[PDB]
DNA sequence: GTACCTACGGCTTATGATTCTTCTCGCTTCCGGCGGCATCGGGATGCCCGCGTTGCAGGCCA
């Protein structure tokens, strides 16, 4: 938190997608793990 | 020395909603009794004749 040495980060509102809809679905949470 | 909060996932149980069972209002109108009279087919009653019912004794069956 040094105003001359810190490195913050900014969030954007670029797009409005349905990721939050699949956040808690028990179906999207089961199909999303495709890390293979 | 001690108490109270939620996320990660599944089955159930504690209560407001919709299709299937049931309880029975409305009378009115076409339809079903209801009674009287002419009609017709059956049959009970009588006589005749042969067949259906029954007793005896034997051979067959459950």
């Amino acid at each position: 938190m040094d105003p001359e040495s810190r490195r913050m980060l900014r969030v954007t509102v670029k797009d409005a997608i349905a990721a939050d809809q699949l956040f808690t679905t028990l179906m999207g949470d089961a199909v999303e793990p495709r890390r293979a």
